[PDB]
Parts: structure tokens; C-alpha cells; sequence
């Protein structure tokens, strides 16, 4: 509530470290223009595409505001000092402002385009408090506060999807009008300010085990329970004939103890050697990867679940759809090479977790006896078992923050698989549209839809602000843990900074997990 | 005089102001703002010991 010359709000930026928690607080500018022609439009996939690439909706003319990645809020600094330093955190509150909204009118009538102001046109905001449209957000798409806070960036436009049985709907499908909900209307001088609380969450482990599921135990006292060693006999005599034999497992036969728990459930995925010339001569992907269908069409998994990315000493072998690999700058979305991608490594989890190339293990299918010899079969797809323990996956400072639970009956472990917390009333969507200014009516009246608007765009800060808590480490290791730095060698420009030209530019993925636990 | 906390560095800037943005979304970095400057009048004032 103010005038044409007075600014509403300021630029913060900067993080605060408190004792047990961190604040962490961005203001970047945004750009936003009209989508659609002022337009709700009906969006099928195509006449003939592929049955699973099928898809039936509507794209508004709405925009909305994201900020659902790490690099949108941290810094490579911040990141580094809160992973080197916590053994855990999770957001706290979060606060949401745009201030310094100013729209501007275009003209064009020759090569040359003209911008001015146009003080007496609004903007339409409003927050999906009540989770009534659909939630697109938590999809790994693109359009965030950029990571640096001096770049401007482009509000994304807003669209949905609904039940469809082919390329056609069904009447089960709804249809949401975005203009059918209460929204503010702002000009140059007013401003938007909204506050929320996160809900109650497990801490992220930002920690690897010291210790493995496998070697619990004490490496010099024998176990007391008996255990099958022998089916021969071992004296003189006895060896060719049948005869059970009973052993106690000590340090030397460390794999026949008893244990108490066993590793995560698991669901195969096909393996990769980085180097192309050691991998099969064919086109198998979506012909040899681990993919789940329903509703009659397939999809694929490419998260999956946590699972380690290879063995020890491997280094070379990541799954199929396996991990998160993200995109260096300036590089091609479509068909990009190995060495302008960035993948990301789990093996961290190798502990607890099983191997993604490998199997569960191998499970009994007959009734063995003195004819028939035992035979066994190689378990690929496990679900879940009593006593079965495993981790979750790391979360990246360029990686997804949360994700909506989906409003159903059944949830087995709401932990989203793609990264971090999974919230049943996460973050409302924020969403921001340009009010329609009809150009000259006609002199007569005429019932026509009006189809003959003023053209112009609007731009703006947003600031946006969460506390965060923050879980500290205890740990007795005596000799000193590894941590991320940077590398001391000469180089011709520092990491995480800017060019000659000006870009931006992340090297590589920061996971959390870098202190350690015992089990 | 040599000052451990001198007078501090007072930074001033124009914010960038965009053209017209596409219609379609592109994530692309966005390089296209309106020309533009800024005047003003400053005013400093220090007192001396003599």
C-alpha cells in the first residue's frame, strides 16, 4: 500500500547461523509474460504417438513460482559447511514476498519494439492453501530461483493432467479454473506476503555407517548357537556318505553366524561400464530396463529405490536409470555425451543397502532327499521381510527438496525415492498471472468473445526465506573424517564461480552423507 | 591516517530491469533488460579535531 515512488520491501539475501539451526534467506528477480493469449487450452498427446507417451489435460494461462532445489536456497559455501559439520537437518518455517511489481506495456510497428510503463494494470496472485489443483511441483522440473542470486529468471507457466483413456478423456476427468479462486490483485506499490510451517519430519541422514550389516559383531568370541557345517562325515571312512555335523562361527567363519536383521528390499537394475567400448552393441534401453506398468502402459524407474550404486573396488559400473545425473552448463538437453553429464554416486549405502546390478541373494525351490539333490534360484525382486533395515537416498545441493504424498489409503515408506522429505502438505503453490487489458471495444455492442487484448509483461522481486534445523554430531572416532574441499591445484578459473562471460557454472554434485555412524 | 575499521565502502547499483520476455517458457538465462540509468545528489559531512 503505496505509491508509484516508493519501493515495497528489500533485497536480503545472505544465511544466518543460529546454535541448532540455520536461516537461510534469497531475493531474485523475475520476469513473466502472458501465457496462452489470456487462454485455457486443451492439451491431448497426438494422433499416433507411442501408447505409453500418452497424456490428456489443460494449460492455463497462470504461472507459478519454484523453489524446490538446494541451489535455489544454499551456497556452495553454506552447503559445505552445513554438510561437513551435521549429522541431520530438515526445514523449520518458511516466509514468501514479492514487493517491486512493476508492468510494463509493449508496442511494435516497424523492426523496432517499444516498452513502457503502465502504472493502473494489477497482477493476480494467489496460494493454493488447501491443495485443491493438481500439484506439479516435486516433478524434477526446471524454472527455479536460479542458483545465482544475480541472474533473472522467467516464471514457468502452469499446466495439468488428468485421466485419459488413450489420447481421449473420460468423464471422470475434472477441469480447474484458476480465475475460479480468491486471488489478490496488486499493482506497482502493494505487495504479496505469506508465511508457513513445515510439519512434523524424520531428519535426512547426512552421514555414512562406520560399521556394515554383515561385520556387527565382535571379531574374538566365538558365537554359542550351532550351526550346519558338514553333510559328509569327516572321519576316515565316512566321507562319501551322509552325515550332519554342527560347527560354532567364530571370527574365522565370520559369514555363518546368526544375525538379527537383514538388508533393504531390492529390484534389480541392468548394469553400465563407464567407458562405451566394454558394453553391449545394441539399442537395450527401454528393451532391458527394470520398468512397471499399470493402467495398460509401461514407465520407467529411474530413481528406483535406494540402492548402492556398485561394489567396492568397481568405480566404473553405475545401474540403468539407477541415480540422479544432472547437466552441466551449457550443455544440450537432447542426446548428450557422458563427459557433459554428471553422475551421481550412492554408494554410501553399500552397508546397508543392497547392490542395484546385483542380486538379493538365492532362496531354496525344492524338497531335496536322497534322489533328488537341492537346488536353489537366484532372487533378483525382493519386497519387504521382518527385520529388514536399509537407508534412504542422499539429497544434492542441485537436487530436489521435497515432494507431496499422494492422498491415498496405503503408504509403505513415504520417503520420496527421487531425494528428500516427503510432506503430505508440503509448500502451497504460489501463482502469478497478468490481468487481461481489452484493446478499443467496437462502437457497437457485440456479443463476441473479446479477443483483442493490450500486449505486456510484468516483472518483480521475490524473496524467500526458511529456518532450518540442524542436528549435531557426537561421534568418538579418534582419527580425523572426510570432508569436502577444494582442490588446492592451479586452475584456470575456481569452482562454483563465473566466467569470462559471465555463466554460472556447478562442476560437480555435493552429497550430503560425508561424517559416519556405527549401525 | 591508517584506520583498522575506516570509513566503510558505501556500493550503489541499478537493478535490471527485462524486456519483454518469450511467451513460451525458456529456461534459458535471461539476456535481454531495458537500458537505463541513474543520477542523484550526495552529500557527505565529516567533523574534525583541531
Amino acid at each position: 500500500a503505496d505509491g508509484v515512488g516508493n519501493s515495497s520491501g528489500n533485497w536480503h539475501c545472505d544465511s544466518q547461523w543460529l546454535g541448532d539451526r540455520v536461516i537461510t534467506t534469497s531475493t531474485r528477480t523475475w520476469a513473466l509474460p502472458t501465457y496462452n493469449n489470456h487462454l485455457y487450452k486443451q492439451i491431448s498427446s497426438q494422433s499416433g504417438a507411442s501408447n505409453d507417451n500418452h497424456y490428456f489435460g489443460y494449460s492455463t494461462p497462470w504461472g507459478y513460482f519454484d523453489f524446490n532445489r538446494f541451489h535455489c536456497h544454499f551456497s556452495p559455501r553454506d552447503w559445505q559447511r552445513l554438510i561437513n559439520n551435521n549429522w541431520g537437518f530438515r526445514p523449520k518455517k518458511l516466509s514468501f514476498k514479492l514487493f517491486n511489481i512493476q508492468v510494463k506495456e509493449v508496442t511494435q510497428n516497424d523492426g523496432t519494439t517499444t516498452i513502457a510503463n503502465n502504472l493502473t494494470s494489477t497482477v493476480q496472485v494467489f496460494t493454493d492453501s488447501e491443495y485443491q489443483l493438481p500439484y506439479v511441483l516435486g516433478s524434477a522440473h526446471q524454472g527455479c530461483l536460479p542458483p545465482f542470486p544475480a541472474d533473472v529468471f522467467m516464471v514457468p507457466q502452469y499446466g495439468y493432467l488428468t485421466l485419459n483413456n488413450g489420447s481421449q478423456a473420460v468423464g471422470r476427468s475434472s477441469f480447474y479454473c484458476l480465475e475460479y479462486f480468491p486471488s489478490q490483485m496488486l499493482r506497482t506499490g502493494n505487495n504479496f506476503q505469506f508465511s508457513y510451517t513445515f510439519e512434523d519430519v524424520p531428519f535426512h541422514s547426512s552421514y555414512a555407517h562406520s560399521q556394515s550389516l554383515d561385520r556387527l559383531m565382535n571379531p574374538l568370541i566365538d558365537q554359542y548357537l550351532y550351526y550346519l557345517n558338514r553333510t559328509q562325515g569327516t572321519t576316515s571312512g565316512t566321507t562319501n556318505q551322509s552325515r550332519l555335523l554342527f560347527s560354532q562361527a567364530g571370527p574365522q567363519s565370520m559369514s555363518l553366524q546368526a544375525r538379527n536383521w537383514l538388508p533393504g528390499p531390492c529390484y534389480r537394475q541392468q548394469r553400465l561400464s563407464k567407458t562405451a567400448n566394454d558394453n553391449n552393441n545394441s539399442n537395450f534401453p527401454w528393451t532391458a530396463a527394470s520398468k512397471y506398468h499399470l493402467n495398460g502402459r509401461d514407465s520407467l524407474v529411474n530413481p528406483g529405490p535406494a540402492m548402492a550404486s556398485h561394489k567396492d573396488d568397481e568405480e566404473k559400473f553405475f545401474p540403468m536409470h539407477g541415480n540422479l545425473i544432472f547437466g552441466k552448463e551449457g550443455t544440450t538437453a537432447s542426446n548428450a555425451e557422458l563427459d557433459n553429464v554428471m553422475i551421481t554416486d550412492e554408494e554410501e549405502i553399500r552397508t546397508t543397502n543392497p547392490v542395484a546390478t546385483e542380486q538379493y541373494g538365492t532362496v531354496a525351490n525344492n524338497l531335496q532327499s536322497s534322489n533328488t539333490a537341492p537346488t536353489t534360484r537366484t532372487v533378483n525382486d525382493q519386497g519387504a521381510l521382518p527385520g529388514m533395515v536399509w537407508q534412504d537416498r542422499d539429497v544434492y545441493l542441485q537436487g530436489p527438496i521435497w515432494a507431496k504424498i499422494p492422498h491415498t489409503d496405503g503408504h509403505f515408506h513415504p520417503s520420496p525415492l527421487m531425494g528428500g522429505f516427503g510432506l503430505k502438505h508440503p509448500p502451497p503453490q504460489i501463482m502469478i498471472k497478468n490481468t487481461p487489458v481489452p484493446a478499443n471495444p467496437p462502437t457497437t455492442f457485440s456479443p463476441a468473445k473479446f479477443a483483442s487484448f493490450i500486449t505486456q509483461y510484468s516483472t518483480g522481486q521475490v524473496s524467500v526465506e526458511i529456518e532450518w534445523e540442524l542436528q549435531k554430531e557426537n561421534s568418538k572416532r579418534w582419527n580425523p573424517e572426510i570432508q569436502y574441499t577444494s582442490n588446492y591445484n592451479k586452475s584456470v578459473n575456481v569452482d562454483f564461480t563465473v566466467d569470462t562471460n559471465g555463466v554460472y557454472s556447478e562442476p560437480r554434485p555435493i552429497g550430503t552423507r560425508y561424517l559416519t555412524r556405527n549401525l
